[PDB]
């Protein structure tokens, strides 16, 4: 049974509590929150939620020098989170320090958060990759490069498009998490067949008439 | 007029309060905190500090899609900080959104935080630039390109090394902040001479036997515009 993660887009604790109350029992609920929430809420907000049993993909895409990311990651791990992201663009050493940091901050009797690398953000078009980022390679090649390197450096997985998972998965093998966002009922069943380890789903659930029923139905479409 | 910013590399509010007690009157102190502190202490600690009159460079290097950075940046401007960072590698639109977010989150009356672009981190060597990040440009060209783009995208300044200021300035000009961290008694004097808008200083101050006097001496050196007589 592979996890379905609900992507949340909200900017306060109150909104967060409200959607979570609509998603189900805490143990059954895996959500993604980024900096729009984390930078707007008290430091103990995530910790309180993970104490209750909520699983949290805290998506802050850390991108700094290795020693600072060691310490950032370490601080995050003490929140009780399940997944977290770094930019592969920050390089091999930074990624390794990120994992060492996660290990260091994981409190007794907890699983170490999984370290996921971001490659090229979805906001990066072909033109931006070439003319703004001054990359030497086209998209498909840049992405595979970063993902491979992330795997070599101690990342547990990568955030990748559902339409890349096939070929990424071919290259890097089964010992890695391929976490695919942008899934809509690219359906959950297609993501399963193409090799996704976890799907991230937003509005189809969060904007649903009954977010809980939507969330539960996607899990079944993903795991049937 | 030109700021000296104290880099605080610590992970707890109690150690923070101790170094701060030695830096002087809050209205005379400008500090830099990054992931290490912020991800342990959170927003209340920053709000507390800025309300007292501390100037904070909150250095979190946001790097995400434009809409998310808009909201991240907006969240940070509510805290009353002075400088904050984003990755130029995140692209032109992300930088513009960051600045718009900063504007939206600033309380009325208050001053909009300055948006500073990170270019290539000091952790990226030429080999890392070439063979990990798959850049097609050599370091100096890539740095200038990222800096120029940041200027054209609403950034108020860049983080660069003291030595880089001249090339960046030559191309970008005076309506921009060149913020330079490597500084130790590259000296404050050299940083001044080379056109740094602001320096960040760490251990030379935070581990000095008298941090306040080390700080004031560096402010003085950095701002010695007419150090020598000339006619």
């Amino acid at each position: 049974d592979r996890p379905v993660i609900v992507a949340l887009d909200l900017d306060n604790e109150e909104q967060l509590n409200k959607i979570l109350s609509k998603l189900g029992d805490p143990h059954d609920v895996f959500v993604k929150v980024g900096m729009e929430l984390f930078y707007n809420a008290g430091i103990d907000v995530i910790k309180k939620l993970t104490q209750q049993g909520y699983k949290i993909f805290l998506d802050l895409k850390m991108h700094d020098i290795p020693n600072t990311v060691y310490n950032g990651a370490k601080a995050l791990a003490k929140l009780g989170i399940t997944f977290t992201t770094v930019h592969a663009l920050g390089g091999s050493q930074m990624i390794k320090s990120a994992k060492d940091g996660l290990i260091a901050g994981t409190p007794a009797g907890h699983s170490v958060p999984k370290l996921l690398a971001v490659t090229e953000l979805t906001s990066i078009s072909d033109d931006v990759l070439r003319n703004e980022q001054n990359c030497r390679l086209p998209m498909a090649e840049q992405v595979l490069s970063l993902a491979k390197m992330a795997k070599h450096s101690g990342a547990d997985g990568v955030i990748c498009s559902p339409l890349e998972v096939k070929k990424l998965h071919e290259n890097i093998g089964d010992d890695f998490l391929y976490v695919t966002p942008g899934i809509r009922p690219a359906t959950p069943k297609m993501a399963k067949e193409w090799g996704s380890s976890a799907i991230v789903v937003g509005r189809p659930i969060t904007l649903a008439s009954d977010p809980k029923a939507a969330y539960e139905a996607i899990k079944k479409e993903f795991n049937a």
